[PDB]
């Protein structure tokens, strides 16, 4: 029923969505552009509107992230609020996906590794990194 | 046999999570508050006094409208909280139990002195409800009611 979603204000969500699709393996990408009619209403050209995003979404590791363009109204993305992806180390399907995702992302030039993804002394796995847009991601594997 | 599904949680870096947790308990009606303080033994390891460690938080959680928020102290390492990443609470307008809780929560929070209303919580032309506000810590919350009845 009730669910929480981060809602990110990107400078350009069109670019950011292509980045997550390529670097993070993001799936189910949906993007609502500023319509040709809406261009005049917002105060932009036909081309500027085609590049702009009203509302968007993408799934990373089966979790949904919502986003929209800043339109010069939002603050720059920082690490004050990080996105933690929690998974059960005893759920093979998810555990393998997290493994594959990290394997594919760990060496990427856009990714800044804060804590390499690894098994922690008291249990589970924990990894921390920041992407080129400044989003801080934390991968948290727990034993339930 | 029993497994949990993958879930996303915001992880907030507060200057003081102890204070912030009391604020959410009081102003937001936050429930299931759990706080792990810096232990007396850990104080020396962290480079702080016994008192400073009792006030400090290593890990914490709280529920608002049945959704979980994680947090920890900044310890001067994290950036100041802004609206680059907002927290959207999504619910069904046609689920009376949840709809009433969202209504009651908003009614209780709208007039508070800590709360800055960006968009009053209201029905939207194309369907559902939407409301937007920022708290004293700079967290931007969005309330979003969805109608799953087709337009046609
Ligand atoms: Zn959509
Ligand atoms: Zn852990
Ligand atoms: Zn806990
Ligand atoms: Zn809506």
């Amino acid at each position: 029923m009730t669910a929480l979603f981060p809602y990110i204000a990107f400078e350009n969500s069109k670019e950011a969505l292509a980045y997550y699709e390529e670097v993070f393996g993001a799936t189910d990408v949906k993007r609502l552009e500023v319509g040709e009619e809406q261009a005049s209403h917002f105060g932009m050209t036909k081309e500027e509107a085609q590049e702009a995003t009203m509302h968007a979404e993408f799934e990373v590791l089966g979790v949904k992230v919502l986003c929209s363009d800043s339109f010069g109204r939002a603050d720059k993305i920082n690490n004050g609020i990080s996105l933690l992806i929690d998974y059960d180390v005893n759920n093979k399907e998810d555990a393998d996906k997290v493994e594959a995702f990290y394997e594919q992302i760990k060496d990427h030039s856009s990714i800044e590794i804060e804590l390499p993804f690894a098994d922690q002394f008291w249990g589970g796995k924990m990894g921390v990194f920041t992407d080129k847009y400044g989003v801080r991601w934390m991968l948290h594997g727990q034993d339930y």
